[PDB]
DNA sequence: GCGATCAGCGG
DNA sequence: TCGCTGATCGCA
């Protein structure tokens, strides 16, 4: 059954055809400055395996890799591109990426290796990566014979599957989505990850010391108030002190025991002084453990930079995710945690951080897709949307909107943006499910177009089996027909929400591609560093700020044309914290 | 070691 | 609402 192939000791001309399935294997999950364990090439002349030290040192092979006219079909080309970037080798001409193709066809499949993608087309002549490399502490690169056959079989699958995947994408009207959006974006993400973000470790270390001192004081205060020492970070141990020793009331319970979440504690504060201290301890501890220590653990000692990895093929909405470290959830709401951002600095002297974010892109997209007259007019007037929503839902003038009214209207808008259940709205507003649903009803009365869209999209999801975004991204919702209320209701909320969140994702992704092209045309040194859902973070010489103030918002605002304007706010400063 | 649990951060 | 990471704790 074995697959035939040449275990080459040297690179030959037939290995450099102008079209080929290419495998540049990087086994380590985090591919930054990681080893390339083997190479495989499948083209019209046959199948080949090349040892990396051999191929990567060969002038002809390197040139072939960097020749844009020599087309390669791969799986997760960003992984290979970045690993090659760390070795000073440019990878060009990738015309097809099976990972991105499979992702667009059905993000719910969770395709994470060639075998999984291949199974979509009943092709099983390739093993899953885990079966070959194992997992966890037992993970390891096998002997050359085993490794070589695996890489060749993966290349062979890619070679065979390109056609059927492109054919289905075309049928789904997603061919341009792959070739003009995701694949070009993949190269941009590769550049961003490789560039990395400079971190002021001394600053982070000082904050750590400060936090350590405050945690110590609060910790002792907690033991003092509890009358004994215990592991505060143990919900189980904490639950005993709180609901058994101190007798505080049990307002919420978890599947395994007493709930000790912040929202619960907030309500118990009045009963005992220990509660506020536990809340303070949770805050400080979160910062120390997750943001100070967690960040310091992944900073590269030699360059003092963190090189995140953007997972371009994970979410069912089309949004990107970030890991090692996750730079999409750095504190900002609370001033104490916000200061963490002072640690993210420009990578060069006299450079600054420039941040631009879309203002309410999700609600603007909703106004566009639902064609709601009231919502469109609100944005055409660039009104404060939360105040406007309050005015309509509570039937009052602008002057009559109180701070609490706006907060609740903002919470309602949030629930719409993220498609949360009428139950989740109650939890956030600390009100009853009945009252939460009551607000929703009032919202739809004020925004009849949105109500019509919500009803129509659910019916469409049921009829077609999926929902789509502005750029044709798709999400299958099989649960839309379930006779289980909660399961069905969630599917309905995803039907409503995906076109909103997903279209916003499409827009920012296109903006990134457009921005990179403009920066190059303008010969600016400025470059993208991070993307955080609705915002783009760049760094550039201080001499380029004025031009960026005009260029960045314009490019982002014109990425697509909607029935309402797109608005982009921007700031810049010495640190990410200052780009405020 | 590993996965389940619970917790909290952003958009 | 999700995707991420970290501390704890039962099972191995
Ligand atoms: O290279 C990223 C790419 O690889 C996948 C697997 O095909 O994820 C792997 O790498 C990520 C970044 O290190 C890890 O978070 C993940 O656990 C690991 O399996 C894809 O999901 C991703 O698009
Ligand atoms: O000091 C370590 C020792 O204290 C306990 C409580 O008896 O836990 C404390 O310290 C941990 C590490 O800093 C925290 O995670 C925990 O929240 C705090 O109460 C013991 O578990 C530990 O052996
Ligand atoms: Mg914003």
């Amino acid at each position: 059954a074995k697959m035939a192939f040449t275990l080459a000791d040297r690179v030959t001309e037939e290995m450099l055809a102008d079209k080929a399935a290419l495998v540049v294997e990087v086994v380590e999950e985090n591919y930054h400055d990681a080893p390339i364990v083997g190479i495989a090439v499948v083209n019209e002349h046959g199948r080949f395996f090349l040892r990396p030290e051999t191929a990567l040192a060969d002038p002809q092979f390197v040139a072939w890799l960097g020749d844009e006219t020599k087309k390669k079909s791969m799986f997760d080309s960003k992984r290979a591109a970045v690993a090659l970037k760390w070795k000073g080798i440019e990878l060009c001409g990738v015309s097809f990426d099976l990972l991105l193709a499979a992702y667009l066809l059905d993000p719910a499949q969770g395709v994470d290796d060639v075998a999984a993608a291949a199974k979509m087309k009943q092709y099983e002549a390739v093993r899953p990566d885990e079966a070959v490399y194992g997992k966890g502490a037992k993970r390891a690169v096998p002997d050359e014979p085993v490794l070589a056959e695996h890489l060749v079989r993966k290349a062979a699958a890619i070679w065979e599957l390109e056609r059927p995947f492109l054919d289905e994408l075309r049928r789904n009207e997603q061919d341009r989505l792959l070739v003009e959006l995701e694949q070009p974006l993949s190269s941009i993400l590769a550049e961003m990850e490789f560039a990395g973000v400079k971190v002021d470790t001394k600053r982070l270390e000082q904050m750590g010391k400060e936090l350590a001192e405050q945690l110590g004081t609060v910790e002792q205060r907690i033991y003092e108030l509890a009358g004994q020492e215990f592991n505060i970070n143990s919900p189980k141990q904490l639950g005993v002190i709180l609901f058994e020793k101190l007798q505080l009331p049990v307002l919420k319970k978890t599947k395994t025991g007493y709930s000790t979440s912040a929202d619960v504690l907030e309500k118990l504060a009045p009963y005992h002084e220990i509660v506020e201290n536990i809340l303070h301890y949770r805050q400080l501890g979160k910062l120390q453990s997750t943001y100070i220590e967690g960040l310091l653990k992944v900073v590269r000692p030699d360059t003092k930079k963190v090189h995140t990895i953007f997972n371009q093929a994970l979410t069912q909405t089309g949004r990107l995710s970030s890991t090692e470290p996750n730079l999409q959830n750095i504190p900002i709401r609370l001033e104490e945690g916000r200061k963490i951002r002072q640690a993210f600095v420009p990578s060069e002297s006299d450079w600054l951080i420039f941040a631009a974010d879309y203002s309410q892109i999700e609600l603007r997209v909703l106004a566009h897709i639902a064609e709601d007259d009231n919502l469109m007019e609100a944005f055409r007037r660039d009104l404060d949307i939360h105040t406007k929503t309050a005015m309509d839902i509570f039937q009052v003038s602008e002057d009559e909107v109180t701070p609490n009214m706006r907060r609740q209207a903002k919470a309602v808008n949030f629930g719409i943006v993220y498609g949360i259940s009428d139950y989740g709205l109650a939890q956030n507003l600390n009100i009853s499910r009945k009252e939460a649903a009551e607000f929703i009803e009032r919202y739809f009365e004020s925004f009849p177009g949105v109500k019509r869209y919500m009803e129509n999209i659910v019916q469409e999801a049921k009829q077609k089996g999926y929902v789509t975004t502005l750029l044709h991204r798709r999400r299958y919702l099989p649960d839309i027909t379930s006779r289980n209320f909660n399961v069905r209701s969630f599917a309905e909320r995803m039907a409503m929400n995906t076109p909103i969140q997903g279209s916003a994702a499409d827009i920012i992704k296109k903006a990134m591609i457009d921005l990179n092209a403009r920066l190059k045309e303008e010969r600016l040194q400025a470059h993208l560093l991070l993307q955080v859902h609705d915002e783009l973070i760049l760094e550039a010489p201080k001499e380029e700020m004025e031009r960026l103030c005009r260029l960045v918002p314009e490019v982002m605002e014109q990425a697509v044309t909607l029935r309402v304007p797109l608005k982009v706010d921007y700031h810049y400063g010495s640190t990410w914290y200052d780009a405020k």
